[PDB]
Protein backbone atom coordinates (compact mmCIF):
# COMPACT_ATOMS: atom_id res chain seq x y z
CA UNK A 1 0.00 0.00 0.00
CA UNK A 2 1.95 2.75 -1.56
CA UNK A 3 3.28 5.65 0.43
CA UNK A 4 1.65 8.48 -1.48
CA UNK A 5 -1.76 6.75 -1.03
CA UNK A 6 -1.48 6.64 2.77
CA UNK A 7 -2.37 9.55 5.10
CA UNK A 8 -0.17 12.64 5.21
CA UNK A 9 -0.66 14.48 8.49
CA UNK A 10 2.40 16.75 8.63
CA UNK A 11 3.72 19.80 6.84
CA UNK A 12 6.43 18.74 4.38
CA UNK A 13 8.08 22.18 4.44
CA UNK A 14 7.55 23.50 7.96
CA UNK A 15 8.44 27.06 8.84
CA UNK A 16 11.54 27.77 10.88
CA UNK A 17 10.52 28.57 14.44
CA UNK A 18 11.12 32.17 15.52
CA UNK A 19 11.96 30.66 18.93
CA UNK A 20 15.35 28.94 19.42
CA UNK A 21 15.23 26.04 21.91
CA UNK A 22 18.05 25.96 24.46
CA UNK A 23 20.96 23.52 24.29
CA UNK A 24 19.85 20.04 25.38
CA UNK A 25 16.16 20.65 24.65
CA UNK A 26 14.00 17.55 24.57
CA UNK A 27 11.01 16.97 22.31
CA UNK A 28 9.31 14.56 24.72
CA UNK A 29 6.36 13.54 22.52
CA UNK A 30 6.89 12.45 18.95
CA UNK A 31 6.50 9.29 16.86
CA UNK A 32 7.78 7.32 13.93
CA UNK A 33 5.49 5.56 11.45
CA UNK A 34 7.03 2.53 9.75
CA UNK A 35 8.54 2.68 7.23
CA UNK A 36 5.76 0.23 6.33
CA UNK A 37 7.93 -2.00 4.11
CA UNK A 38 10.22 -2.84 7.07
CA UNK A 39 7.81 -2.30 9.98
CA UNK A 40 4.21 -3.11 9.13
CA UNK A 41 1.28 -1.47 10.88
CA UNK A 42 -0.81 -3.36 13.45
CA UNK A 43 -4.02 -5.07 12.30
CA UNK A 44 -5.67 -3.07 15.11
CA UNK A 45 -4.52 0.29 13.65
CA UNK A 46 -7.34 2.78 13.09
CA UNK A 47 -5.31 4.91 10.71
CA UNK A 48 -2.85 4.05 7.93
CA UNK A 49 -0.26 6.84 7.94
CA UNK A 50 2.39 7.69 5.37
CA UNK A 51 5.94 6.64 6.33
CA UNK A 52 7.63 8.92 8.85
CA UNK A 53 10.89 7.19 9.67
CA UNK A 54 13.91 7.96 11.84
CA UNK A 55 15.75 10.03 9.24
CA UNK A 56 12.67 12.21 8.78
CA UNK A 57 12.30 12.54 12.56
CA UNK A 58 15.91 13.63 13.02
CA UNK A 59 15.67 16.09 10.09
CA UNK A 60 12.59 17.60 11.79
CA UNK A 61 14.37 17.61 15.19
CA UNK A 62 17.34 19.44 13.66
CA UNK A 63 15.13 21.87 11.73
CA UNK A 64 13.33 22.87 14.94
CA UNK A 65 16.52 23.01 17.06
CA UNK A 66 15.93 20.16 19.49
CA UNK A 67 18.71 18.02 20.94
CA UNK A 68 16.86 14.86 22.01
CA UNK A 69 13.54 13.07 21.54
CA UNK A 70 11.25 10.78 23.44
CA UNK A 71 9.85 8.55 20.73
CA UNK A 72 6.42 7.32 21.78
CA UNK A 73 5.00 4.12 20.30
CA UNK A 74 2.08 5.08 18.02
CA UNK A 75 -1.22 3.15 18.13
CA UNK A 76 -0.92 2.35 14.41
CA UNK A 77 1.83 -0.08 15.45
CA UNK A 78 -0.09 -1.68 18.33
CA UNK A 79 2.11 -3.68 20.69
CA UNK A 80 4.89 -4.18 18.12
CA UNK A 81 7.47 -1.59 19.21
CA UNK A 82 9.98 -2.49 16.47
CA UNK A 83 9.77 0.75 14.46
CA UNK A 84 10.11 2.87 17.60
CA UNK A 85 13.03 0.72 18.81
CA UNK A 86 14.88 1.11 15.52
CA UNK A 87 14.34 4.88 15.66
CA UNK A 88 15.79 5.00 19.18
CA UNK A 89 18.81 2.95 18.05
CA UNK A 90 19.36 5.23 15.04
CA UNK A 91 19.32 8.29 17.34
CA UNK A 92 22.72 7.25 18.63
CA UNK A 93 22.02 8.16 22.24
CA UNK A 94 19.78 11.18 21.52
CA UNK A 95 16.49 9.35 22.13
CA UNK A 96 14.55 7.40 24.73
CA UNK A 97 11.13 5.83 24.26
CA UNK A 98 7.69 4.88 25.45
CA UNK A 99 6.29 1.44 24.57
CA UNK A 100 2.82 -0.07 24.20
CA UNK A 101 2.77 -3.59 25.56
CA UNK A 102 0.52 -6.60 25.92
CA UNK A 103 -0.47 -6.46 29.60
CA UNK A 104 0.79 -10.08 29.85
CA UNK A 105 4.32 -9.13 28.73
CA UNK A 106 7.00 -11.07 30.59
CA UNK A 107 9.73 -9.38 32.68
CA UNK A 108 12.46 -10.58 30.31
CA UNK A 109 10.74 -8.77 27.41
CA UNK A 110 10.33 -5.66 29.58
CA UNK A 111 14.06 -5.73 30.43
CA UNK A 112 14.87 -6.00 26.72
CA UNK A 113 12.67 -2.95 26.03
CA UNK A 114 14.61 -1.13 28.71
CA UNK A 115 17.89 -2.08 27.10
CA UNK A 116 16.46 -0.72 23.84
CA UNK A 117 15.80 2.67 25.45
CA UNK A 118 12.19 2.38 26.68
CA UNK A 119 11.43 4.09 30.01
CA UNK A 120 7.69 3.57 30.29
CA UNK A 121 4.49 2.28 28.74
CA UNK A 122 1.43 4.05 27.35
CA UNK A 123 -2.26 3.50 28.14
CA UNK A 124 -4.58 4.92 25.48
CA UNK A 125 -8.20 5.54 26.53
CA UNK A 126 -9.36 7.09 23.24
CA UNK A 127 -11.76 4.69 21.59
CA UNK A 128 -11.21 6.29 18.24
CA UNK A 129 -7.63 4.96 18.55
CA UNK A 130 -7.88 1.69 20.50
CA UNK A 131 -10.99 -0.43 21.09
CA UNK A 132 -9.95 -1.98 24.40
CA UNK A 133 -8.53 -0.43 27.57
CA UNK A 134 -8.74 -3.08 30.33
CA UNK A 135 -8.08 -1.05 33.50
CA UNK A 136 -7.57 -4.19 35.60
CA UNK A 137 -4.89 -5.62 33.30
CA UNK A 138 -3.32 -2.15 32.89
CA UNK A 139 -3.02 -1.83 36.68
CA UNK A 140 -1.41 -5.27 36.84
CA UNK A 141 1.27 -4.60 34.19
CA UNK A 142 1.94 -1.11 35.62
CA UNK A 143 3.16 -2.90 38.75
CA UNK A 144 5.54 -5.20 36.82
CA UNK A 145 7.65 -2.58 35.05
CA UNK A 146 11.46 -2.24 35.20
CA UNK A 147 12.87 -0.02 37.95
CA UNK A 148 12.46 3.71 37.36
CA UNK A 149 9.79 3.44 34.64
CA UNK A 150 6.59 5.48 34.47
CA UNK A 151 3.25 5.20 32.69
CA UNK A 152 1.97 7.60 30.06
CA UNK A 153 -1.81 8.04 30.01
CA UNK A 154 -3.92 9.51 27.23
CA UNK A 155 -7.59 10.37 27.82
CA UNK A 156 -10.28 12.89 26.96
CA UNK A 157 -11.52 15.37 29.57
CA UNK A 158 -15.00 13.84 29.78
CA UNK A 159 -13.62 10.64 31.33
CA UNK A 160 -11.15 12.22 33.82
CA UNK A 161 -13.63 11.74 36.66
CA UNK A 162 -14.17 8.09 35.78
CA UNK A 163 -10.37 7.52 35.66
CA UNK A 164 -9.47 9.06 39.02
CA UNK A 165 -9.68 5.68 40.84
CA UNK A 166 -7.52 3.97 38.20
CA UNK A 167 -4.84 6.69 38.24
CA UNK A 168 -4.74 6.79 42.02
CA UNK A 169 -3.98 3.04 42.05
CA UNK A 170 -1.12 3.18 39.51
CA UNK A 171 2.00 2.22 41.49
CA UNK A 172 4.53 4.26 39.44
CA UNK A 173 4.72 7.91 38.32
CA UNK A 174 2.32 9.13 35.66
CA UNK A 175 2.73 11.41 32.63
CA UNK A 176 -0.48 12.87 31.19
CA UNK A 177 -0.60 13.42 27.40
CA UNK A 178 -1.86 16.83 26.24
CA UNK A 179 -3.19 17.63 29.75
CA UNK A 180 -6.05 15.16 29.18
CA UNK A 181 -7.36 17.33 26.32
CA UNK A 182 -8.92 20.26 28.24
CA UNK A 183 -11.18 22.64 26.33
CA UNK A 184 -8.79 25.61 26.25
CA UNK A 185 -11.60 27.85 24.99
CA UNK A 186 -12.80 27.98 28.61
CA UNK A 187 -9.74 29.85 29.92
CA UNK A 188 -7.05 28.94 32.46
CA UNK A 189 -9.63 28.71 35.28
CA UNK A 190 -12.30 26.97 33.20
CA UNK A 191 -14.05 23.72 34.09
CA UNK A 192 -11.57 21.35 32.45
CA UNK A 193 -8.49 23.05 33.90
CA UNK A 194 -10.04 23.04 37.38
CA UNK A 195 -10.74 19.29 37.06
CA UNK A 196 -7.20 18.69 35.76
CA UNK A 197 -5.69 20.67 38.64
CA UNK A 198 -7.69 18.46 41.07
CA UNK A 199 -5.90 15.47 39.49
CA UNK A 200 -2.46 17.13 39.76
CA UNK A 201 -3.17 18.07 43.38
CA UNK A 202 -4.02 14.43 44.29
CA UNK A 203 -0.53 13.02 43.65
CA UNK A 204 2.84 14.78 43.53
CA UNK A 205 4.21 12.35 40.91
CA UNK A 206 1.72 13.15 38.15
CA UNK A 207 3.51 15.03 35.37
CA UNK A 208 1.98 16.47 32.21
CA UNK A 209 2.75 17.41 28.63
CA UNK A 210 1.79 21.04 27.90
CA UNK A 211 1.15 20.09 24.32
CA UNK A 212 -0.89 20.14 21.13
CA UNK A 213 -2.55 23.52 20.53
CA UNK A 214 -3.36 22.08 17.11
CA UNK A 215 -5.49 19.36 18.72
CA UNK A 216 -7.06 21.44 21.48
CA UNK A 217 -7.62 24.94 20.11
CA UNK A 218 -10.05 24.84 17.17
CA UNK A 219 -9.48 28.48 16.22
CA UNK A 220 -6.15 27.54 14.65
CA UNK A 221 -2.88 29.49 14.89
CA UNK A 222 -1.90 31.57 16.78
CA UNK A 223 -3.93 29.39 19.19
CA UNK A 224 -4.51 32.21 21.67
CA UNK A 225 -6.93 30.12 23.76
CA UNK A 226 -4.30 27.42 24.24
CA UNK A 227 -1.65 30.01 25.16
CA UNK A 228 -3.83 31.79 27.71
CA UNK A 229 -5.24 28.63 29.29
CA UNK A 230 -1.98 26.68 29.45
CA UNK A 231 0.57 29.34 30.53
CA UNK A 232 -0.80 29.51 34.09
CA UNK A 233 -0.76 25.71 34.37
CA UNK A 234 2.94 25.64 33.33
CA UNK A 235 3.76 28.39 35.84
CA UNK A 236 1.87 26.69 38.70
CA UNK A 237 3.35 23.19 38.13
CA UNK A 238 6.78 24.17 36.86
CA UNK A 239 8.54 21.03 38.17
CA UNK A 240 6.02 18.61 36.66
CA UNK A 241 5.73 19.82 33.06
CA UNK A 242 7.33 18.58 29.83
CA UNK A 243 6.76 19.38 26.16
CA UNK A 244 6.77 17.83 22.68
CA UNK A 245 5.89 18.59 19.08
CA UNK A 246 3.63 15.54 18.60
CA UNK A 247 5.20 15.23 15.11
CA UNK A 248 4.21 13.63 12.74
CA UNK A 249 0.77 14.61 14.10
CA UNK A 250 -1.27 11.40 13.75
CA UNK A 251 -4.91 12.07 12.79
CA UNK A 252 -4.30 15.79 12.16
CA UNK A 253 -4.77 15.60 8.39
CA UNK A 254 -7.81 17.91 8.62
CA UNK A 255 -5.79 20.69 10.30
CA UNK A 256 -2.15 20.03 9.54
CA UNK A 257 0.01 22.11 11.89
CA UNK A 258 3.13 24.03 10.84
CA UNK A 259 5.86 22.78 13.20
CA UNK A 260 7.47 26.23 13.30
CA UNK A 261 4.27 27.59 14.83
CA UNK A 262 3.99 24.59 17.17
CA UNK A 263 7.44 25.38 18.57
CA UNK A 264 6.66 29.13 18.73
CA UNK A 265 4.01 28.30 21.35
CA UNK A 266 6.82 27.47 23.82
CA UNK A 267 7.77 31.04 24.85
CA UNK A 268 4.06 31.87 25.14
CA UNK A 269 3.35 29.07 27.65
CA UNK A 270 6.81 29.28 29.23
CA UNK A 271 7.76 32.96 28.99
CA UNK A 272 10.81 32.98 31.29
CA UNK A 273 14.26 31.34 30.97
CA UNK A 274 13.45 29.44 34.19
CA UNK A 275 10.28 27.84 32.81
CA UNK A 276 11.88 27.08 29.44
CA UNK A 277 14.83 25.37 31.10
CA UNK A 278 12.59 23.27 33.36
CA UNK A 279 10.06 22.30 30.69
CA UNK A 280 12.55 21.57 27.92
CA UNK A 281 15.64 20.36 29.78
CA UNK A 282 15.49 19.62 33.54
CA UNK A 283 12.08 17.95 33.80
CA UNK A 284 12.31 15.63 30.77
CA UNK A 285 15.90 14.73 31.74
CA UNK A 286 14.64 13.67 35.20
CA UNK A 287 11.99 11.40 33.64
CA UNK A 288 13.92 9.99 30.66
CA UNK A 289 17.66 10.33 31.44
CA UNK A 290 17.62 10.05 35.25
CA UNK A 291 21.11 8.49 35.21
CA UNK A 292 22.45 11.81 33.86
CA UNK A 293 20.73 13.69 36.72
O1 LIG B 1 -0.19 10.89 19.03
C1 LIG B 1 -0.89 11.64 19.75
O2 LIG B 1 -0.36 12.37 20.59
C2 LIG B 1 -2.37 11.70 19.58
C3 LIG B 1 -3.10 10.94 18.74
C4 LIG B 1 -2.61 9.61 18.28
C5 LIG B 1 -2.13 8.66 19.13
O3 LIG B 1 -2.07 8.84 20.53
C6 LIG B 1 -1.67 7.34 18.65
O4 LIG B 1 -2.09 6.92 17.56
O5 LIG B 1 -0.90 6.66 19.37
C7 LIG B 1 -4.48 11.34 18.45
O6 LIG B 1 -5.11 12.07 19.26
O7 LIG B 1 -4.98 10.92 17.39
Amino acid sequence: LTNDERILSWNETPSKPRYTPPPGAIDAHCHVFGPMAQFPFSPKAKYLPRDAGPDMLFALRDHLGFARNVIVQASCHGTDNAATLDAIARAQGKARGIAVVDPAIDEAELAALHEGGMRGIRFNFLKRLVDDAPKDKFLEVAGRLPAGWHVVIYFEADILEELRPFMDAIPVPIVIDHMGRPDVRQGPDGADMKAFRRLLDSREDIWFKATCPDRLDPAGPPWDDFARSVAPLVADYADRVIWGTAWPHPNMQDAIPDDGLVVDMIPRIAPTPELQHKMLVTNPMRLYWSEEM
